[PDB]
């Protein structure tokens, strides 16, 4: 007679800050191959079949090929480095993340 | 005879924030692949089938290809590097992420 | 007669801060392959099948592929690194993380 439901995620598919803020380099001297395969899928596939049908749920996905017949380097392959990616992250405080979730019943 | 339903997702399919903020680079020499296959899809398929039918659901997805069938460097592949990327992240502090639900029944 | 439900997850799939903030470098010489097969997935696949049908889910993934037929270096592959990634990480306190989920019956 009195449904308090309180609830967040209910029949849900969440990917929330997902495959991110991630430095990628590549620095060669030479011929070199760099490959991130990285996808973010979700899905929800719901195929109901009826009776005799057929369903071909093919989606297929990523191909990412590299070839290479021929590739050469006839002197010398010097790479000097000093530094790369010279970061300072530096945050402040007093950060505050109040999540508050009440709730009440009376008469 | 009272139904209070708070909820946030019901039936609800969300990439937040998904997939993003990446510093990607490539410093070569020479001669160099670099490929960083990064979708972020979401799908929601519902393919139903009727008594005697063919459903081909066959999206496909992203091919990648790269071939070379020659490549020469005569002389000397130098590449001297100081740095790279210097980045200084300094925020602030204080910040308040405040997130109240309430709810209240009463007679 | 009165059925407080509080939750925060029903029925849910949930991938939170995931595969992420991740430093991938490659500083090869020459003739190098680095391949970080990072996909994150998320599914939910209902296939209800009837009475005489055929369902094929075939949904396929990544194939990434690397071929080489021929590769050469002809002199010295040489690589002096002085450093890499001077990655400097200072974040303040004080910081606040409060998640009250309070429930009240009363009469």
């Amino acid at each position: 007679k009195v449904q308090i439901i309180n609830k967040k995620l209910d029949l849900s598919n969440v990917q929330s800050k997902c495959g991110s803020k991630d430095n990628i380099k590549h620095v060669p001297g030479g011929g070199s191959v760099q490959i991130v395969y990285k996808p973010v899928d979700l899905s929800k596939v719901t195929s109901k079949c009826g009776s005799l049908g057929n369903i071909h749920h093919k989606p297929g996905g990523g191909q990412v090929e590299v070839k290479s017949e021929k590739l050469d380097f006839k002197d010398r392959v010097q790479s000097k480095i000093g530094s790369l990616d010279n970061i300072t992250h530096v945050p402040g405080g007093g950060n505050k993340k109040i999540e508050t979730h009440k709730l009440t019943f009376r008469e």
